[PDB]
């Protein structure tokens, strides 16, 4: 591994093309940047260097075990409990809840001096910045991914995408393509929610669009190269790509209607 | 129990069972947890939080270790070493510790979560802060100087002055931060000294200061541990979900470690 510091992460960023004064929208991988002094701290340090006092950084931090047990796979667990659960799991807090999947640096990141979280308690954003409170109120139940969420924000913003060491498997950008696309074949469903209701919850059943994730890496390779002002490169020892993230979503939505038909 | 023989624990089972070990409303509590020894918690590490948050209650005091033992000179990183080339580097370049961005080393997904729970706040020390919430924290928390990073003017000196207990949730006396305070206040038979580099915070760098400090001696914790607990009045031990726990006043508990120490520590 290459020793990396602050310093070196928040030029790299400058090289790619990170824009001071511009919202920026952060899928990390701490592991893929070499070894960076003082870990995720570092990281986000050099990412609030990047965009600066008039930039804003948003990040996913979700939290995707608050939800029905039945729907539990990674460690799935026994049927007789999934009755306690429901009734006995604490609702989502801002401050309290830790993020599932997104990294140390997200997970470092949302406890920030001046960062604040949205309210979805399963697909809530941390923001930090000049726009961080727009790009967090009123994250509805309705698309949660979609209108009136953050890649919503970002998107209304002008900003830009990092993905920083890991690929477009972790695009959560593309959910708002898919929200704004009726593509052949696209489908809903009810899912639950467990919103938050004094120390208890109340699940709502809600309908939503069924997510495809399986053409993530062909519709990202295509779009991207014909989002204009894309780069690609290193930062530290992480393979990056940086893009607008209104072209790209737009080119998405093209991509999609062209090339989704499902079964 | 699930395929791996853990029982299903709640927030309020867990609120319940701290009751009957003896966790007191309205007290301070001096936290030291492991969220894999509680069986499966539903609602994770969060759920610890509120079960302790309810169990103390509004007018209560949580305090849990937050270190981060990482901002230290990099020639003493043994778990992980570094090259000897990269220490002027890792020395110029390391990030002041920031209470709200710094993470904890070693110190479990409880107080992780617990540090930024809302109200709660974080001392000042870079290696060795204490994050705590409810009616006292402020107090906790406030005084944290170089001098005795776990004696005079720590948080330790508060919960003693404040006549809290400690709890050991599925921990044993290995984890037993209040020893320091008695290793502070006692001149033990062979007692030593040493330098120490602290990165102190200046603004975006670090100055590193050198200090004087006590060198701690960790060997006995067990024995000095099964001792004073003994004699200590009003002790428990009890189960918390599936861990063992213990709870002691830690006030009578360092007094009695202070008198462990004069009488069997030995040091060449
Ligand atoms: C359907 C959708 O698209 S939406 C989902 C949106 N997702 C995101 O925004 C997540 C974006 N991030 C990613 O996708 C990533 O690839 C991840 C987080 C899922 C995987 O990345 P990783 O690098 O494997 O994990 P992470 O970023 O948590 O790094 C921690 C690892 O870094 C290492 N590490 C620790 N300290 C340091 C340090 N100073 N320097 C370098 N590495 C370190 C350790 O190897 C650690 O592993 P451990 O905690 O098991 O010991
Ligand atoms: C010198 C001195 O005396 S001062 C130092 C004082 N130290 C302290 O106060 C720390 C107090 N804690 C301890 O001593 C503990 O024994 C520790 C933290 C060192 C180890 O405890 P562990 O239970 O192994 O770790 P921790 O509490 O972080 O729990 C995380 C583990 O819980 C498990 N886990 C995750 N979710 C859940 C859940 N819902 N339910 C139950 N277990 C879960 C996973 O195994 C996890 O480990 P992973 O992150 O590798 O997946």
């Amino acid at each position: 591994r290459e020793l990396v510091t602050r310093d070196r992460l928040a030029s790299d960023l400058a090289a790619l093309g990170v824009r001071p004064g511009g919202v920026l929208l952060v899928h990390a991988s701490l592991s893929a940047l070499g070894w960076v002094c003082g870990g995720a701290q570092a990281v986000v340090l050099a990412l609030q260097d990047a965009v600066g006092k008039e930039g804003t950084l948003v990040m996913p931090t979700f939290s995707g075990d608050l939800s029905d047990p039945s729907t539990w796979r990674r460690p799935p667990v026994p049927e007789d409990w999934w009755p306690v659960i429901r009734e006995q799991m604490p609702p989502f807090d801002p401050d309290l809840t830790p993020t599932r999947g997104m990294g140390a640096v997200a997970e470092c990141f949302r406890r920030a001096a001046g960062a604040v979280r949205s309210g979805h308690p399963q697909n809530s954003f941390a923001a930090w910045g000049a726009h961080a409170e727009q790009v967090v109120a009123e994250h509805g139940l309705t698309e949660r991914l979609g209108r009136g969420s953050p890649l919503e924000q970002v998107y209304r913003l002008d900003g830009q995408v990092l993905l920083l060491g890991c690929g477009f498997e972790s695009n959560t950008s593309f959910h708002l393509a898919e929200y704004r696309t009726a593509y052949p074949g696209r489908r809903s469903h009810r899912r639950r929610v467990p919103v938050p209701e004094g120390d208890r919850v109340r699940w709502v059943e809600q309908e939503d669009i069924v997510y495809f994730e399986e053409d993530f890496q062909t519709m990202g390779e295509s779009c991207l190269t014909r989002t204009p002002g894309h780069s690609r490169g290193t930062v530290g020892e992480a393979a990056a790509v940086l893009y607008g993230q209104r072209a790209f979503v737009d080119l998405a939505c093209e991509w999609m209607t062209a090339h989704r038909d499902l079964a």
